[PDB]
């Protein structure tokens, strides 16, 4: 039965309700703090981000390119439960929103005027601010979300662990994780997804107050912004708390066709060869410049704040979204194997927003270089808000196609802040069936939170303290998901030797002719004490090995004998002219009797089998005289086979 | 018996002939109207060869470092048929041809003086000029040569289809390969092959004329290119109607050795140290830019037309050429493997080729840079095919390497155009012993069909129409080129469960010991039906389970019994403290009857057995109670081998 | 017993001798004698280098990523002797010394004064030149190591060959490299050795010089150096003649902890977040540049001579350095993956190297161009061995600091300088023990012969000579490492085969039901004659075939049978629909007797027996016709599986 987990929400909660408060209370003494975190952090902890964001990365492409690539996420007989197109529809309508209406013109924009390096305005610039584009929306995106989700699907569908953040610190920390060290982990990782999602209500509501205020006469007052957040969070409330599907699965396939055709409006209804060329040229001089871009902090150039508010802040996003995409993609994926999930999520989503990035980045640059349009290029600096609807405006039916552009965005808002809150509230709850959320009252809670996180940064300097406010947040996550790195590796290890174990243990030698079952399942318990063994090698082992021998010399072979220096070892070797001879030895070797065994016995004994290299091991207690000398034969022609071969 | 096959023969005969005599008849207006098409054509599906060029090679690269290239081209007790060396010569001597003496010397030159992008003359494009020189003779042109004869001898040596293009779509349309489907992809392909090859003794018949020009005293007439047509054709007439060896296979030694003495010359006989300094600085500059300027269309500058004269053209010729090197090429490969193939084909060719075109150039971009020769480059801009002799006569006896040079250039044409005869017809008839070709009426109609067609392009603006007229008629087959990509992908993906499938089958049980040849044939051929199952399950299978686990209990182990609410399932289960445990579950489940056993069946039953993971399922339908006993106790003893290991 | 091994001792030591003794004799020729081979060799030997020294890297890399890498170097029961960090510490501690300390300040001033390329002082020159620093001290330098290393402990741990240089010549020459040809090998492998060790003692009395002249008022005599080299070399010898522990394994965890306090304080007692952000940058700078700057010499350029005393120098002297790093790794490294000991080479020493490097270069860089210090400057230029003393007087307690310098490095020289003898005497060396180094008073010879070797290029233009002398006497080494990878890759081909050969000989039949062990014994030393398997093809197997089909068809299926041409074989066949068939064929073949047989029998026939495509082959001489009517039924039986799980 789902309940609350007392020691999460308090400190989770807590930590939100003061914050919030005192932000709401201070307006102009925290937007001024916030712009002094800002270039503190932007200057001191630049490099560890664009180190750490590397990694996942490398991790899971080295991953899915090996032998563990062949891991099914479940059980051998686990069968998909959805098809590929309408996982795939799931998968992108889960992490986009309206940011993407808010920097797919704005954003090339202002990097074609003022680059990071050189003189704007050429077509250079052109050239360079359409690669920073392709960097912050391409792979290292979309390889944390991949991440995470294989992270937390493979120790739920095949250890029988929860469906939580904090099993990944198993193989660390022990059953420990259902103590006060797991609290923390799955604590640390709603304060991220909260900011992370309160920060991208803001950028919806000036979208949206733009939009309308282009079409009727709605001014930029407060009283308007504090009336939409009511209206777009209403709507994504009464959606969580009233029902699943026509929503949840239905909607990952209504919006996405909506998509589609405003793109390929937008395709063919401007220059269509001049987007054919730059989209094909795009890909090259991204696929050209990655291995490279990824370390560029502009170290020999002059100091500047560029960089945290450009690509810190991309990375900071990314890390506060990933706990929620992931857990959300982890649920509908059972029974796939290891790289068709990876090779699937890094396919149709990156292919999808890369398409609309590109066409609507070069649909602009077009018009600012070629047909001069100067008040274009202005507003992308001074009002970042209306320079979709300023290009748009220079279509056929533009005031029909702007209204339609206003209900499209709205409902991609409703997509992913209604399973933000399935995922939230089931992060916050204890107990009950696996795959079952938590209780639907805890949804109208996160809901309320969401918006008074979001309307304290909204009135402190609206774009940069949302911008600033996800830099610091998302710092002590970065750690928790080294250490899931870690966990998962030892994972990896102790189960890439299980399938060694699987193979070296089919058939080793034969003796189930001997017949009888209840004699047999008497002797398949007994654990041998040290010279009980010793009456074997004796009895059995030494008046067989010098007993089969004597057939050999006297029949044309060469049988190398060596006075025996050991006591227990019992060698026999033939020479086969050159190449590779004939070892079989025997030898006793002592272990620790296993747990459930112990009378205190603590110690037993066995006689292996050793051959030449690629080999088994196997023991002969148990054996009769005649079933020994049977062993010899039986591994001496399977010898002569493997030289038949090599020759 | 080889014949004709009508519905080919007759379907490209007749868009040969009438596009020779209407292009025969108005040169003027043919002329004009070739200059059009290839400016459209460069403009508008520009984008569309070069996303094309990359997949080919991708793909094959991806294949043979993979698993799948061990798979062996024929069985596996075939052996290869001709050595190393003999074979990559005549894999050599078949894509090589005149248009290397055309274009060794005057393109480097062109791209020094007029470069895409920059000014000319200096020591950058020098250096930007040497590459755009090994991107069209490098890795990509060899790509799909690989490609096409990799995916014709899968098909015919593996599954005993005949060898033609329509094989490879099998796995799509099935046998209605034989239908109006397979008529149209194998006649697509000869279109393609004519215009490729009849563009190629163009650019010969300048070469020639240019040579005897320097010479004698031969003017550059109309009647002197058609009676050179002539002789360049009725050598390679006369040798395919007349015999195969002295010709195959000894001219591909033959000139081989030809080739050497005159590159090692020009290398001795020049500036040694210079040449192998920048022979050197060559393959990093293109091994660096390769990932990036497979994309590049210069979409950033101002427009041109650039782009359909030099990289869409080539992309083109390669396009036109593949499918008679690939049949050509797949017929001596029987009993290789996929890796040996593609590197043995990306081995020594592109090595030969890259030494030539670098020599060649640099040897002449330090006469024009450093020793101040002009007029060694306002001809390769004027008059492009005399500035290999203006090069030539600044050696040593440079009117006998000349009047060599003109005879070694004569057998390179001899040596393609007289399998291209071979392979065109072999693609036009039907029926008859695979390895054994169409016959020979058709090689003397298919020779003089392609001087009809080169005498009546070098009328119309010689160059620019040879190169204008093969970017339009290989457009239709790379499409062709992509559903066998997609056929191909099915085959391999259906066949690499093939190899699961074997190895899960080897002895999954004993049973065989219960004796009787006669008994054991009857059973193995029945399939029983539903309750019939039910009558062994509780007649053999419980009264055993539950008595076999008798002695387990009051033996001193932990056995969890469950009471049985499936009706069909007996589940066996044992606890070994912390680690895994042993379990032994029975089910019944059914299937559909297969074709070759329906008396109307049409459903039967199998009672399987499942394990813990990477384990192997089979029925014991036909076993004694006394057998169902031994075969729960090895699977038990095979377990605590498992653990003894793990630990 | 280890004794001297006059062929190879007496060939070393008379080259060595005559040549200290003429560049002792007149040191103003030699000198002059010495600038003309450095430039001579930097322009007609530079592309050599340049292509030999990837080829190594690239063959590493290939083969510890691929299958051959899970090839333990040993056998499958042995076990490291050492820790991970004890073992990476001795490692890092062999191939680094005081040239360290004269290259990690005065390089970088330099490259930023005096570009290759470019115009120097500026931010462009600054980054390009911590590229260079980055590829001279980065993985081309550890890919040799890890070559030599692997070449050496395989042939040894495996094949329980020597612990010498010739030793990889074993599948070329087979075992005449106990004559004349190994003992040039193993003679060319000291003089390399012993003029890369005696080029870095001169190094290092320079270092030494200037810090004694900074803190005293010691002059830069002759007769100082004369002095300081015998203090240099007679802690070297006394160690090496002394003991092995507190030493070898001890001092490689002295020094590794006296490194990184020095580097910790230069790190944290200046500029902190400029260096964290430049070390950053650098290694995107170094990866993204990697695969272009492998080939460049500068090709297109005006001629000059910075490529000889720059980039030839650090291959020439890593290629000599090899062959004692090399020996001295592959004796530690017992019991350990191919895979591991790469990954553990091309780990720990790099990152360390390369973090060293970018701190003390760019804590330098920084003060020349932002602080404006052109004494320092100058000095890096004019007087390359006091910048690092003029450097760190800019610190808190300087005189402190520097003292502690002049102690650090000096042991750096002793703990590599004490394995080089050891080595060096273990190399000349023969018979004994292999884990046995040789006697003890080579290692007083080979001391003394490079004190001799050092103060004779100190006496001729210091730098210059020393950096000279290196580039001849490297070259003919190059040609023993290529074939010394010709050999092994011959000896890994020779094995890749051996795995097959080991899986397809399990248990091809049964048989051994039959019984008898005295029986079974004399039938599997028989090599049956021609005619003799005949009298066994008619008598058992025709009987059988015709024998168990009877059934076959009289029973439902449709048994194709077809007439017997070839008088051996015994075909069987079975349709099953559309699917795959079912074939069982015998056939006789007949090989030669193998050497331990032969009476003159010189040859013998088997009868193999062949199914489907993936199987096994085995004969059947010496079966009981009941016998091979049960061994067609249970390959029948084992058919019927594999069809139930394609489908």
């Amino acid at each position: 039965t789902v309940r609350m987990n007392a020691p999460v929400f308090y400190f989770a909660a807590s930590f939100i309700l003061i914050f919030g408060i005192i932000v709401i209370a201070f307006p102009q003494a925290s937007g001024a703090w916030l712009l002094a975190a800002q270039n503190w952090a932007a200057n001191t902890v630049g490099w560890y981000y664009m180190m750490v964001m590397t990694l996942y990365l490398v991790f899971v492409v080295v991953t899915a390119l090996s032998g563990f690539g062949k891991i099914k996420l479940g059980a051998d007989h686990d069968e998909p439960e959805f098809s590929y197109l309408s996982w795939a529809g799931m998968l992108f309508a889960a992490g986009i929103s309206i940011t993407l209406f808010f920097f797919c013109v704005s954003e090339p924009l202002t990097h074609l005027l003022q680059p990071p390096q050189g003189e704007g305005g050429t077509a250079e610039a052109a050239r360079q601010g359409m690669q920073l584009l392709f960097l912050h929306w391409g792979l290292h995106g979309w390889g944390v979300f991949a991440f995470v989700g294989m992270a937390l699907a493979y120790f739920a569908y095949r250890h029988n662990l929860p469906l939580a953040l904090r099993s990944a610190l198993y193989p660390l920390i022990g059953k420990r994780i259902n103590g006060p060290i797991g609290y923390a982990v799955d604590g640390f990782g709603i304060i991220a997804t909260i900011f992370g999602l309160g920060a991208d209500m803001g950028f919806g509501v000036l979208h949206l107050n733009s939009g309308l205020d282009y079409l009727f006469g709605v001014p930029h007052t407060q009283w308007i912004q504090v009336g939409l957040i009511t209206l777009m969070m209403g709507a994504a409330i009464l959606v969580a708390i009233a029902g699943v599907d026509k929503g949840v699965r239905v909607m990952s396939d209504i919006n996405m066709l909506l998509a589609c055709a405003l793109l390929l409006f937008v395709l063919f209804a401007g220059p269509t060869q001049h987007l054919l060329n730059t989209l094909v040229q795009n890909i090259g001089d991204y696929l050209g410049a990655l291995p490279s871009k990824s370390f560029d902090v502009y170290a020999y150039n002059k100091p500047s704040d560029w960089l945290g508010g450009w690509t810190v802040f991309y990375w900071a996003w990314w890390i506060a979204w990933a706990p929620f995409v992931g857990l959300f993609i982890a649920r509908i994926s059972r029974g796939r194997t290891i790289r068709e999930f990876v090779f699937g999520v890094l396919l149709i989503p990156l292919g999808f927003t890369l398409a609309w990035m590109s066409i609507f980045g070069n649909s602009a640059i077009d018009q600012v270089l070629n047909h001069g349009m100067a008040a274009l290029g202005q507003s992308a600096i001074d009002d970042p808000s209306m320079t979709l609807y300023l290009l748009l405006e220079t279509y056929p039916w533009s005031k029909t196609v702007i209204a339609v552009t206003v209900f499209i965005s709205f409902v991609f808002f409703v997509t992913s802040a209604d399973s933000g809150t399935v995922v939230l509230s089931t992060l916050s709850a204890k107990g009950g069936n696996p795959d079952e959320d938590g209780p639907k009252w805890l949804r109208v809670f996160w809901g309320v939170a969401t918006a008074l996180i979001t309307s304290g940064l909204l009135f402190s300097g609206s774009i940069d303290a949302l911008k600033s406010a996800v830099v610091l947040t998302s710092l002590p996550f970065s750690l928790i998901l080294l250490l899931m790195m870690w966990g998962l590796h030892k994972a990896f290890v102790m189960e890439s030797q299980r399938q060694i174990a699987q193979l070296y243990s089919l058939a080793p030698v034969s003796g189930s002719r001997r017949g009888g079952w209840r004699q047999r399942l008497s002797q398949a318990v007994h654990y041998p004490s040290r010279d009980e063994v010793y009456r074997f090698l004796d009895q059995t082992v030494r008046p067989a090995i010098d007993e089969v021998t004597a057939v050999f010399v006297e029949k044309g072979l060469n049988v190398v004998n060596v006075p025996d220096p050991s006591n227990d070892s019992v060698t026999l070797e033939i020479g086969h002219g050159e190449e590779r001879p004939f070892i079989y030895q025997v030898q006793m070797k002592g272990f620790f009797t296993p747990s459930f065994a112990r009378l205190n016995n603590r110690r037993y004994y066995r006689a292996e089998v050793h051959l030449s290299e690629g080999s088994q091991d196997y023991d002969l207690v148990g054996y009769t005289k005649e079933q020994v000398i049977n062993d010899v034969l039986d591994q001496y022609e399977r010898h002569m086979q493997f030289l038949h071969l090599v020759r």
